[PDB]
């Protein structure tokens, strides 16, 4: 679809066979989700953001449907306040930015 | 234009006289420069992000150029790692995400 500005550009989300929310963020290189439960091995990896760094979980090779579109790629889990889809699964699904 | 997400979608901006490079951000509800000097009257503020929260500058009422296109609106100064353009801004120059 095309999504406006107006409010915060949140869709819905299935990764690991699990269904969430998450803000489609221009702004963020990489895909991070609070609470969710991924399969198999992963490394620990530090993350800058406003505010300072996070440590969380790095996931590969990990399937995502977004907002109806399939993609797979990294995906970070750790304490975000809102997760967020970020360009590595952005430019799969043809996302761009129009003004 | 359209940008896409290959590489972070990054552009140039004129706000209080000074040039700068900033992320077209949807996954910020707020405009925040690091390092630019804003004429007038603030007020503190703290903003949560990745990482926790962070002390900025308010200002109100700032008028900005965003890729040629001309809005007003809070801006926010404070330590950031990457300037950033938020939805605040971006709704004003009719910026739109589309897949
Ligand atoms: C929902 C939040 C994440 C919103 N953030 C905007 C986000 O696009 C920024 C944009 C950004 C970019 C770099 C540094 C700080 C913030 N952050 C980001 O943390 O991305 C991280 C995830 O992937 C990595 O790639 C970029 C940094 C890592 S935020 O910077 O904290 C933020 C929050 C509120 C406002 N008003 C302005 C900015």
């Amino acid at each position: 679809p095309q999504i406006t500005l107006w409010q915060r550009p949140i869709v819905t989300i299935k990764v690991g066979g699990q269904l969430r929310e998450a803000l489609i963020d221009t702004g963020a290189d990489d895909t991070i989700f609070e609470e969710i439960n991924l399969p198999g091995r992963w490394k620990p990896k530090l993350i800058g953001g406003i505010g300072g760094f996070m440590k969380v979980r790095q996931y590969d090779q990990i399937p995502i449907e977004i907002c109806g579109h399939q993609a797979i790629g990294t995906v970070l889990v750790g304490p975000t306040p809102i997760n967020v889809i970020g360009r590595n699964m952005l430019t799969q699904i043809g996302c761009t930015l129009n003004f």
